[PDB]
Formats: C-alpha cells, structure tokens, sequence
C-alpha cells in the first residue's frame, strides 16, 4: 500500500489509465457471459429429450428396447463394471427407490437424507433443472413427486430457485444473490418431516382442568432444502451470521451437487460408480 | 454388492440408462467444442485491450488524458484513492515483475536472481488451441535488447489437455510443453548454481577452466516442466506437476486478467 503511495505522477496516471483499460475489458467479459449463458441454455435444451427419456425408463412408463439393453453390456463391459451384467437363462414397475439410492450416495446431499425423509423420497420420480432464461439469471430445479401415490404432500413439483446476481463477480464471472425455495404441503403434521411434533397432557392439581399440549418442533430435515436462509438484515448480529452463512454455503453446495453432478450422471450416482 | 446380487428386470432397466448417459456424453462433447470456441472467440477481443497496456506499459505509448480521466474517476468510485493526484521516467518499471510478486501461488517461486530477470519481462499473453490438442500458451514478451540473460524473445509455456473429455465432462490437463531459454553465460543462467576452476600448468602453458552446473530453484523452471516418464519418486514428482499447472492456472486466470490490481494489490 504504502509502495504504490509515494509513485510518480507519471507512473500513477499510467496505472490510472490502465485502471480504466480494464473497465472496457470489464465490458466485454459481460458479453462473453452473456453469450456463454445463452450457449449453456441452448445445450441444456438437448440434454433435457434424454433425462425426460431416462424419467420414463425409470418410471416404467416406457420399456427398454433390446438395442439399448445389448449397446448397453458392450458398456458395461467397455467400463469394466460387470455389476450391471445378468445371468445367462431366457417384477417391479420402473426400477425401485431409484432417486433415493442415488441422493443416498452423493457426498454433500446424502449426509443429509433422514430416516424420515426416506420415507418421502421414495415418491421422487425426477430431478430437473432449467436457466432461467428470462429476466435475473439463475438455475432452477424442480422435483416431481407422484401426487397420486405421496402421502405426504399434495405437491407434484417442488422447484428451487438460485438468482446470480445482475452484477459480473470480480473474478469476472456470476456470484449468487439468494434462494427461493418453493413451499410444501403436508397433508398432515404427521406426514410433515420438516418438524417433529411432541404432546404431552397434563393436570393441574389446584383448577382440577386437564388439557394434553401439542408442541411443534423444526428439527433438521432433508426438505428444510426448500425453505431456504434469508438475507436476514443490516441489523447486526454474532455467530447467528457466521451460522446463518455455513447455511447459505451448504445450501448453495448442495445446489451445485445436484446441479454439476447427480443430476448429469444419476445412473451412475444410483449404482455406485460415479463414487 | 448392494446391486450386484439382486434384481434382473431391474439391472435390465439400468443397462437401457447406462446407454443414455454415453448419448449425453457426446452431446457433452458437442457442447465442450462450442464452449472452446467462444471462449476463443472473445479471447481476440480481449488482446488489442490488453495489447493496448502493453505499449502503456513498454512505454512505447502513452496515456491519453482521456483514460487518465476516465481512471481518476473509476479510482475514487472505487474507494482506491491510494492512486490519484491532486494539483521524467519511463514505461512502468518493474511492472510484471511486481504483480508477480503479489501473485499468491508464484510470488513465492522467485529466486532474488530471478527477479533480477523478471525486471525485463514487458508482456504475458494467452493464446488457445485448436491446432491439434486443446490446451493454451502463456507467451512471454521480454526485452531482448536489454536483458543480459538470455536473448530469447519469447518464453512460454503450453498446457495439454487429452483429447477424451472426463467422467465430469471437462478437459484432462495431458502434461505441459516448456518453451525452454537460451542463455547467454552460465554465470547468468538463474536456473542454475556454477562452480569455476582454472588449472595452469607451467612446463606445458597451457590453462583449463572447468564449470559445474547444477541445477538451482528458479522461477524459470516453469518452463523446464515435469514430463509423464521416469515410491517418492511420483509422490514428489507429482507435487511440483501439480504445482505446475497451478501457477499456470494462476496466471491464466488472475494475473494476465486484472494486471493492474495485482501490480497494485487490490487483487488482494
């Protein structure tokens, strides 16, 4: 600091002057950006015909053709996999828990699935993702639950949104901004997950009255991935903005996770390999 | 195991998948092609912006007080008053040498010989290639007429990417190819130590001088890289290989870049 102080007129007006080449530079980063969003978008588009096709395979809703069944073998094998060969000799509807295995196994996400939230993801049919394309951009994902056979929500889709802020990062390139989830709806607080409920009735020696007392406890759940931390305010805090930022961190990290990974490569995030 | 012993009409399914996850992988690829491109593409409308700091670096041009106005702002806009002026010499000098310097991963890679060389480093470019192997050349600019080193114009490095993208679906860094130097006098080659010795013999007259060299840490080792071939051999030589395309990286995307704030230390 002190070094770049005592510089010369001279020198500092050449930095100045450069100081200002960078904000041109700045410009044209932005439009590479720009560009380079739109191209993401454009290929997302071509990726989206396959996984829509993986859905249905997954679903049961459509049938492997032999082609792919045999082209597939020469792949396992190619990869030197095996687990995936069948017995030589001439059940279910749509492969089972398929989703869940997966989340079970992708390392920020998996350490988050409980017992309980189990239960829910059971009734996963597919993980999407779409750019938002339109004004703000960010990535959305969205989850579809089979409203005909979940008990707990009446949800057929649970988006969540992550907005990267207008402004270009330093480095150049998109920082967030915030999360948005997209709200639950437990057809009981005893289907919810999201909170542990606890009762306890009791008496009360002197008015001889008698009431049992519900008590609704937020506990930690896999689906608090919906509600997402809020940029609270300016109002100043300690350790509960140190806390409510590992959250924020962890909440975008398992975005990424979904996003980067588990989504692109679910076949082999349900077996085990892509580990 | 929790697979390989359990359904039939269900690893029936997977194979079918298996099979969609390679017709993504070559979309991937479609996609890394076009993504290589572009980046290519702006890549040429980021030079003449930076070759523009060059020659005001060089001082083989100057600051039009337009950009001297424009920065006086931006400076104060961007609450770095330690570089404005209120009411001789060259080209900056020591300017790469500086942001080098300040350079996180690399700094502490100079030797104080080497900087001695890096005083007459006027220019680090980036090129992409296509030409074959995707990867990129870190171009070094130096001033051949004065610097005392070696007569080399340009230095640089190449990092190689193999041709089959990864299971994440991005490049592979292959291994790198060093640009190498030709110096001009052992004595002035930093990448190594020299230990001298004459020998007079006097029934013959005859002298005979000996040179050792061994070889030193130096900074210009960036350009003499680990190659593929050759226990603690690979667990070392493969520390600096990685080293190695990290003060690459760190040059790629930082130093060349934001130039001026890592000359300055707002990069910080």
């Amino acid at each position: 600091s002190g070094y770049v102080g005592g510089l010369p007129k001279n020198v500092k007006e050449k930095l100045l002057s450069l100081k200002t080449l960078q904000s041109e530079l700045f410009e044209v980063e932005k439009e590479f950006q720009v560009e380079m969003f739109e191209l993401e978008n454009k290929f997302l588009q071509k990726y989206k015909p396959i996984w829509e096709q993986r859905s249905r395979i997954i679903s049961g809703q459509e049938q492997p053709k032999p082609e792919q069944i045999a082209k597939g073998q020469e792949i396992v094998e190619s990869l030197n996999e095996t687990e995936l060969l069948v017995d030589e000799e001439e059940q279910v509807k749509g492969i089972p828990s398929f989703w869940l295995t997966a989340l079970e196994n992708l390392p920020i996400v998996c350490d988050t699935i409980t017992d309980r939230d189990a239960e829910v993801l059971e009734y996963l049919q597919d993980i999407g993702l779409e750019y938002l394309t339109d004004g703000r951009p960010g990535f959305k994902l969205l989850f579809r639950f089979d409203s005909s056979a979940n008990p707990f929500f009446t949800n057929d889709i649970l988006c969540k949104t992550y907005f990267y802020q207008k402004e270009l990062g330093y480095s150049g390139d998109f920082i967030y901004d915030h999360a948005e989830g997209c709200e639950i709806s437990w057809k009981d607080n005893a289907h919810n997950v999201t909170v542990d409920l606890e009762m306890r009735k009791q008496r009360n020696k002197t008015t001889k009255q008698v009431r049992t007392i519900e008590k609704i406890t937020p506990i930690e759940s896999f689906f608090n991935f919906f509600d997402p931390p809020k940029i609270q305010n300016e109002d100043q805090d300690e350790e509960l903005e140190e806390d409510l930022e590992e959250r924020l961190a962890l909440d975008y990290s398992i975005g990424e996770q979904l996003k980067d990974k588990l989504i692109p490569r679910a076949v082999d995030w349900f077996t085990g390999a892509a580990l």
